[PDB]
């Protein structure tokens, strides 16, 4: 199998990582899958102390959903998705996803070493470049840092970045990106 | 026709605007097409005094190519594509474009009032979100401004943003985004 056949390129691919909880329910969270060669079946992801890492340590199985849905990224950055977000429970396939794939994973020093074993394209799409989508994704990077730090000066700097990206989403984004951004603002206490 | 059927959403859609020069050749430049209702056939673009605007004043015809190709954006940001970038000379499709559209355009003091009249979906695709692609697009916004202005304080601000986005492209982008960023650095005098 080739990573490129499921929407991955070399570089870092921001996807929704779906992993099985101990009770059999799914956990969904954004992660960046790092790819050196998209013609290959190997990749990796460096994971923080979160449910994704805890599940992969136990199960060694990671599903990925390839999606450009700002809302799914915003919600899953701050909490789990509910069953209502899924079009399919097995394999797990969030509504609106363009593709899914399955990786076997081996954790070493906080890095999930991945081997692609299955997947399918669900829906190819066309969308013009949208800076509002870019802005939601960047804001998520800063907001997730913002909530993890106590420094008032560092937080001030991050909030300025978040406001900068908010102006872009308000000007450029579709209603879906604007909705996603309001989730970010709510979650961080703004 | 409906804008949504050719890849446009409400908001601003960054596309490649292709317009006819005085000599019949094509001019290509990134432009944002502003959409209030993607179910409709109407849109707008706000244009500075550039070749796209001058060409629309003469012809009232705007072709749009919907593409996610970082290299097409970077090259067209700083000049014309010429003739090797096109899969079709008429209607102008750029190689790799996902869709093309044709708009009638009425210029009203820098605002192009657009009506969608023709178009085709060429190729639907799938690509995971990539922050390197985001960063190329942001850097192009700042770099096209940088090269057009003389303010020292403003150029200083813009160069800082460009350097910030460069780091994101190096970390996250594919080789295609990296190649696109190399064009930016060359064009701003940091090659
Ligand atoms: C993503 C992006 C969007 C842009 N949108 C616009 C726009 O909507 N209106 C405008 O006047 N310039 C816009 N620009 C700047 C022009 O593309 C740039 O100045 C170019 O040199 C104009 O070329 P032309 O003289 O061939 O029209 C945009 C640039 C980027 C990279």
């Amino acid at each position: 199998l080739r990573l490129a056949d499921f929407g991955f390129t070399d570089g870092i691919n921001e996807i929704i990582a779906i992993t099985e909880n101990e009770d059999g329910s799914w956990n969904a969270a954004p992660i960046g899958i790092i790819v050196e060669d998209s013609s290959s079946d190997t990749a990796k992801a460096k994971l923080y102390r979160n449910r994704t890492r805890a599940n992969l340590e136990r199960s060694g199985v990671l599903f990925a959903n390839v999606t450009d849905d700002a809302l799914v990224f915003a919600v899953s950055s701050f909490g789990n998705l509910n069953d209502d977000w899924y079009a399919s429970p097995n394999p797990p396939i969030i509504k609106g996803a363009m593709a899914w794939c399955r990786f076997e994973a081996e954790m070493r020093s906080g890095v999930a070493h991945l081997k692609l074993t299955d997947g399918e394209i669900i829906e190819k799409r066309v969308r013009a470049i949208n800076r509002g989508l870019s802005a939601v994704i960047e804001a998520l990077v800063h907001a997730t840092r913002y909530v993890a730090i106590k420094s008032d000066e560092r937080r001030k700097e991050l909030l300025e970045r978040i406001h900068y990206y908010r102006e872009i989403v308000q000007k450029c984004g579709s209603e879906r990106e604007k909705r996603a951004f309001e989730i970010i603002m709510e979650k961080i206490g703004e």
